[PDB]
DNA sequence: GATCTGGCCTGTCTTACACAGTGATGCAAATCAAGTGTGAAGCCAGACAAAAACCCG
């Protein structure tokens, strides 16, 4: 388990309740993990 | 005597005679680890209907 490991799923529902899909949901989550 | 020649001595020159196998490093490629809802390949439904292999009048 790494940062993105426990960051792609722990914050997954925060976009999965908006994005039905499951790449596009965590996609912008990767961008907000990269910005920081 | 004088020389010839033949035998022995080295002296070079030819082919040959044992290296891939050890443990280590160090990069490139693969995988894999989650996320989450998908569809796809079969599963099996008791019972029914078109073909290969061989019996049969």
């Amino acid at each position: 388990p790494s940062a993105f490991f426990l960051f792609c799923s722990e914050y997954r529902p925060k976009i999965k309740g908006e994005h039905p899909g499951i790449g596009d949901v965590a996609k912008k989550l990767g961008e907000m993990w990269n910005n920081t």
